[PDB]
């Protein structure tokens, strides 16, 4: 396995198990809104459920960078106090 | 998820998948010697699978100390160096 693995195992099933997320739509390249269809408040509580998922507090700057599953893999990957 | 379980997992498919290693009984707590019945050579293999798995060179003074799956996963959970 890896890091990147499974960085990106833990966040396929935070983002499926989002009440407003399809499931069955769900693919390691998902965008949040251009894949998934999700609203602007959706988007909040996903990235949201993702930090608390690794333990993690991003500041709200780059928490709006985040659009897409591939953004949050590859965020928090990079990210030492990530858990 | 968590951390811990990401490192574990890796760790116990690296121990299973060994040839001296009776899969079947490998837990998270098995101990090198007295449950899966390997010898010093065995582990010094087994422990240089898990340098491969994490992409870790693990000084002498850390090698010698693993001499089980706890072991194992407490020492490369904890180091920053990681994959």
């Amino acid at each position: 396995g890896s890091h990147m693995n499974d960085v990106l195992t833990r966040v396929l099933e935070v983002v499926k198990n989002f009440e407003k997320v399809d499931a069955s739509k769900v693919t390691p390249e998902s965008h949040f809104v251009k894949d998934l269809g999700l609203n602007a408040l959706d988007v909040v509580e996903v990235v949201f459920a993702i930090e608390q998922e690794f333990i993690l507090d991003i500041p709200d700057h780059d928490a709006e960078k985040i659009q897409s599953i591939p953004d949050a893999v590859e965020y928090i990957a990079q990210n030492p106090m990530a858990k």
